[PDB]
């Protein structure tokens, strides 16, 4: 009576109609216009479960697999729960997709028992109905498409990754690893008033897209040095440096291409251990610093999109249905190493 | 004539007699009272070069091995030289021997030619007599005995360390490494409101001198797993902790054993790689720091030691002539464990 996306087990999403979820005092359920694929559900579809409850139910929402999947979405309001007065059917909105024991309050993405709405249950964008809480909503301004809205999610984990850091504006910046998510923190470090940013990629299809969206490229097939080659151009190094390749080596270079007291953000995941140079972060004064998630960023992500920035005409690759989702959506971003971000609509 | 503690080759240190040198128009001649060793004195003893130039002469100094030695001294002015109004014979005074290109100004322990009094020239502790420029020179207040000014060098390596990390008054931290670096740290931490502060060390003898200074021993074996043991008697971690042993198994432990938003302060020396877990800083957003020298650190630390903070009586285990600097100095540094700072005399 809607139909959904679900995770099942690993390798097995299917696109099945469940009943459509009722719409419970406290929450306002809304028609989905567009849901994007994080890559974190790319990670829970080739080997999953990684956030989606199987074995135990998930603390908070208290359900495990199958759940519906999809963060990063927007829609229409089209029914209001029994203590709802700042939402009316029609408002266009976006969703915060954060679970967490005290809600939106203190360090909620740290929080012991947090998880995600499209992962941890509650619901998801890929669907035709998700019924959320209020508290969890953001009015879409009418100059942002539901596509810009769409963006509002992935955009968040990059800016919240350079707000979180030393920059300030004017200072030169690095990027190690331009996919989708490296991409994304080259924006916000453009709206955060980075000058020279330094992305070292391989792809040329990545290479090709950090350019247009204003960074520097630093090929480590064509440059001898990769850490000599960001000093030269810097004097020095750059201010900050962003690890998103989960590669020890690179790890290690990200430290070296940071100036006397730089700031490395690793934003990337990691499962092994990574030999590091302690020498390198004591000799110059350096920083690293961790970075998970997101917090109190939805609004300064809005009000940056307003202005021009995190546009979906330079993110937004491919327009797919919900149908397609497993081929033309996951299977287009484990071949193509050209999509940025996949937008998926229900129907 | 003058007796002088001279650094010619790798475990080559002879105390020989130079010429005492002349008072130039910048400098004021010192009468050296005492001079302690700094570990630094005695990784060149067994391992040197490190800090010594040998090949090429030092861009500030000018200057080629053999050099004397000693830094963390202090001593009575007796003569001064033709520029200088704010020093007249008799007064008590401690040096802070940085040699930097701009002065003391800025981050001076940074300074591309930086260099250190007593390892890249320009004389040293280890002599009868030393000629430094006055803007080297404190005053020594007069509460503060001749053996109290020479601790306040390693004790603004342990000072600054403690002010440039994210601790409050009230917080925890650790220590993982209570050699003489780390338990001057200690004592720099109560300085700084520090409460609980958790010891790891094998040495009984340096246990029960962490003891002393304040500190909570956790001995790693004693329980299966230390960070284990500091995460629950704190709830969760520490707020900074400090790795002074150098082993990459031990920097593991530092960082697990902070708590969310928590700082690692990197103080030890590290030559080769050492293996961390990224993911580690990632998850609960943690940070590492690294420390190296001090800057604008000495008027507070001549301040604490005004109201009891480094005291002498607690960290200056053993006083020696500087004739018998080899065998009772270096020596005992190296077979006696319960030794904390060692202070030389010249005659
Ligand atoms: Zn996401
Ligand atoms: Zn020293």
């Amino acid at each position: 009576s809607m139909k959904a996306a679900r995770w099942h087990n690993q390798k097995d999403i299917r696109i099945e109609h469940i009943e459509e979820p009722k719409t419970e005092p406290g929450k306002v359920k809304i028609k989905v216009k567009w849901c994007g694929i994080c890559g974190s559900d790319l990670h829970e579809y080739l080997g999953g479960p990684i956030f989606i409850p199987v074995d135990k139910p998930h603390p908070l929402t208290n359900e495990t697999a199958p759940v519906t999947m999809g963060h990063e979405f927007s829609g229409e309001v089209v029914e209001v729960g029994e203590g709802v007065e700042n939402y009316k059917v029609g408002d266009r909105v976006v969703v915060e997709p954060i679970f967490a024991t005290h809600g939106h309050q203190g360090a909620y993405n740290l929080d012991e028992q947090m998880g995600f709405l499209g992962l941890a249950g509650g619901g998801g964008g890929f669907s035709e109905y998700v019924s959320v809480d209020e508290e969890l909503l953001f009015k879409l301004p009418d100059e942002l498409s539901y596509e810009q809205g769409a963006l509002v999610e992935p955009s968040a984990v990059a800016l919240y990754a350079v707000r979180s850091s030393k920059l300030k504006a004017g200072d030169k910046a690095a990027v190690f690893g331009c996919g989708p998510i490296g991409l994304l923190v080259i924006e916000a470090l453009k709206a955060a008033g980075a000058t020279d940013i330094y992305a070292v990629e391989l792809s040329p299809e990545r290479q090709q897209k950090a350019e247009e969206l204003g960074a520097i490229i630093v090929d480590p097939s064509k440059t001898d040095d990769v850490v000599a080659e960001i000093a030269e151009r810097t004097g020095g190094g750059v201010d900050v440096a962003f690890e998103v390749t989960g590669v020890p080596v690179v790890l290690r270079q990200a430290i070296q291409s940071t100036t006397i007291a730089g700031e490395t953000v690793i934003v990337s995941i990691w499962e092994k251990g990574a030999e590091i140079h302690p020498n390198d972060i004591v000799i110059k004064e350096r920083t690293v610093k961790g970075i998970i998630g997101y917090r109190d960023i939805f609004p300064a992500v809005l009000s940056l999109m307003k202005e021009g920035y995190f546009s979906a005409d330079k993110l937004v690759t491919k327009k797919i249905v919900l149908d397609d989702l497993i081929e033309e959506g996951f299977g287009a971003l484990i071949k193509e190493k050209s999509q940025v971000k996949i937008l998926v609509r229900p129907n």
